[PDB]
């Protein structure tokens, strides 16, 4: 009588810096997405998201006492008994992954790690934690952040990210090249990311009167996360749902009535203007199904100087294929090919460069022969494939498994073997066997290193 795998399933992300105090009795608003912004319809209440990840700073709990707290409030929400999938503490940075029980099988390669930020003095209380896993035949991967904080330190903040990004050690160990923005499907990170509304403190009144209005547009334009993203300075390649509700900080605890923006002894002299420090942001796979159903914040959690931001999705997911032939061997019916390639590099470096394809579809990773050096009219290294890629053999060739998978590609130095550049491809083509446009951008450390275009051409079994 087996219950069908699904297609989709949705997840909840939280996030909340609990400004070292517990928290109340009741929480059940943040995980129905009630309060300010794009909230979920009332008609949902019951209905259990598949899977919850929820994202502490600030955290005093202990990891026994949290997952109580989450588990009740799960419970009297939907009426399931939630399984604990993991949970990862860095100092008092937290994330807890819930899963329904139906799910217990699905999930397998649990991993989880964490990443210090700074050196010496800024070591030591900064960084981030996460979790992967594979939910069937996807790839999940779960970031939460507390970046540094205070208004004149976005570039900090922006190196914290890259160093996150570049040691966090989630997902598939052999995706060498890769780093976390390229190992899953749909990668979400969240936290209390600290970036700020960025206007002179003398307008902090007037900021309080544009929020009391719910007029965000003027500040918007000044919040250093988006202009620091609009500028490809940080988060290149990943989304966040416009922001429709009140900045999450800072409050004063124990009502939502006040925002407390002044310097004091206790913020090291410092000024904290409203501002949307606690974010939720993903990164999915080309052409995978992501939507964010909801992007809010509570208006009735009070105990931190923070309220907390929920974030929903609906997920696409595929299945753990089995065919007669793999896994276990190739399926001869299926074939990529990879016509007329060149990749475009921002290097100053003379070296010979190869590729290598890495995809859950093939049996192992495939190495090219190298290219051919051009340089570009501005000035650029061209790296010419000609027809000489190799040709990628699937483990199935079913184009119900093999329209749904995706090609990662590392452009790596002959002279080092090191990665110049990565990125993503996907085979969610609208025609087999015809020649058609392929493009991805090529990153490093998750900055813009370069691009890889070209044709491709897809045999199915049919
Ligand atoms: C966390 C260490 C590791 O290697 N995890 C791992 C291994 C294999 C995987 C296959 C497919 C998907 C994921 Cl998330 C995997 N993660």
């Amino acid at each position: 009588m087996e219950q069908p795998e699904p297609d989709m399933i949705t997840i909840f992300i939280g996030t909340w810096n609990m400004g070292n105090a517990p928290p109340p009795k009741k929480i059940t608003s943040w995980f129905l997405s009630k309060g300010q912004g794009k909230t979920r319809d009332d008609s949902a209440d019951y209905i259990p998201h598949d899977i919850y990840v929820i994202g502490t700073q600030e955290d005093p709990l202990s990891e026994k006492e949290w997952l109580e707290i989450l588990k009740h409030s799960l419970q009297e929400i939907t009426s399931v008994t939630f399984k604990t999938v993991a949970i990862h503490t860095l100092w008092n940075i937290r994330i807890v992954v819930l899963a329904k029980p139906e799910h217990e099988n699905r999930i397998s390669h649990i991993c989880t790690d964490n990443v210090k930020t700074g050196i010496a003095n800024t070591l030591g209380n900064k960084g981030a934690v996460g979790v992967s896993f594979m939910f069937n035949g996807t790839s999940l991967g779960f970031v939460n952040s507390h970046l540094t904080s205070g208004s004149e330190k976005k570039l900090r903040r922006n190196q914290n990210y890259m160093n996150i990004l570049r040691f966090l050690a989630l997902g598939d160990k052999k995706l060498s090249p890769f780093n976390i923005t390229h190992r899953f499907t749909h990668l979400f990170w969240f936290g209390d990311l600290n970036y700020r509304v960025d206007l002179p403190t003398w307008e902090a009144e007037t900021i309080i009167q544009k929020i009391k209005q719910q007029q965000y547009a003027d500040l918007l334009s000044h919040d250093q996360l988006l202009t620091e993203r609009r500028e490809q300075k940080v988060f290149l390649h990943f989304e966040e749902e416009e922001i429709t509700f009140a900045p999450t900080y800072r409050f004063e605890r124990l009502t939502r009535d006040k925002y407390a923006y002044t310097k004091q002894k206790a913020t090291g002299m410092k000024y904290n203007l409203p501002s949307w420090c606690d974010r939720v942001l993903w990164k999915s796979y080309p052409l995978v199904h992501v939507v964010c159903q909801s992007y809010g914040s509570t208006s009735d959690i009070m105990t931190s100087d923070h309220s907390p931001v929920f974030a929903t999705f609906e997920a696409g997911v595929t299945s753990q294929f089995v065919s007669k032939n793999g896994p276990g061997t190739v399926d001869s019916q299926g074939q990529i090919e990879f016509l007329r390639c060149y990749a475009t590099l921002k290097t100053k470096s003379q070296t010979k460069f190869y590729l290598e394809f890495h995809s859950s579809c093939l049996e192992s990773f495939v190495k090219s022969q190298e290219g051919e050096n051009e340089e570009g009219s501005e000035g650029e290294l061209v790296v010419k494939f000609g027809e000489t890629l190799p040709k990628l053999k699937p483990i199935i060739s079913d184009p119900e498994y093999l329209l749904d998978q995706h090609i990662l590609i590392s452009i790596k130095s002959s002279d080092s073997d090191e990665s110049y550049g990565e990125g993503c491809i996907a085979l969610r083509l609208e025609a087999t066997e015809t020649q058609l446009p392929i493009y991805t951008p090529l990153t490093h450390h998750g900055e813009l290193t370069g691009h890889f275009q070209g044709e491709i051409k897809l045999q199915t079994s049919q």
